[PDB]
């Protein structure tokens, strides 16, 4: 059928919880969706959630689940120039990467080490963050979800007020979310970025440096 339901079913298939997004509020159908970073949904909530998504609701994936966290980069092209095409391909070869509706890229990973606390932005370029880590108490829109930008009027908006719809798509190939040595990955981003003026944030270094 649609890619939206295929991928929603795919995340479930792999033991990850998803939550439908209300088309109007643009927020999860349930106020306390955070509980899904730690438990499933009953078989009479899952069914309900899948019908809504089939009907056309977008859906989100709570972070933190089974050590799963999403590295949320504001710009794919920026990341390509930062760590290089080879490194980006390598990463999106071992784990799941998706294109966001605003031109960014989500790299999903499994990490024993999850910042016990919220630490963002991880990296900054011009006193402005360029990547956030989505873990417990946050979520990302999943593959197949689409957003019409007609109602976006701020600056975080590339498609400000445009009658234009984009969707979360695969960077390249579908891959199971896999393990990565997170601190090592962040060390890598740091070494690649200092020559480009891309640096670790304050809290970020603190955590990293232990
Ligand atoms: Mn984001
Ligand atoms: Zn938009
Ligand atoms: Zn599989």
């Amino acid at each position: 059928s649609s890619e939206r339901i295929r991928y929603a079913k795919w995340m479930l298939e792999h033991g990850f919880n998803i939550i439908p997004i209300d088309p109007e509020s643009k927020k999860p159908v349930l106020k306390e969706w955070q509980k899904y970073s730690h438990e499933m949904p009953s078989d009479e909530e899952k069914q309900r959630f899948l019908k809504m998504i089939e009907e056309g609701y977008n859906y989100a994936i709570p972070g933190g689940q089974k050590g799963m966290v999403i590295m949320d980069f504001e710009s794919k092209e920026k990341l390509k120039a930062w760590i290089g095409e080879s490194a980006l391909e390598e990463l999106c070869r071992k784990t799941l990467c998706t294109n966001t509706v605003h031109g960014g890229i989500h790299i999903y990973v499994l990490s024993n080490d999850i910042p016990p606390h919220k630490i963002n932005p991880l990296f900054e370029e011009n006193g402005k963050g360029i990547i956030d880590l989505q873990s417990y108490n946050s979520y990302v829109l999943g593959l197949g979800s689409c957003v019409n930008h007609l109602h976006c009027t701020t600056d975080k908006c590339p498609w400000k007020e445009q009658n234009y719809t984009t969707c979360y798509t695969l960077y390249n190939e579908l891959k199971e979310i896999s393990k990565v040595d997170l601190k090592s990955l962040l060390r890598f981003l740091a070494e690649k970025g200092k020559r480009l003026g891309i640096t670790l944030s304050k809290t970020a270094k603190e955590w990293l440096e232990g």
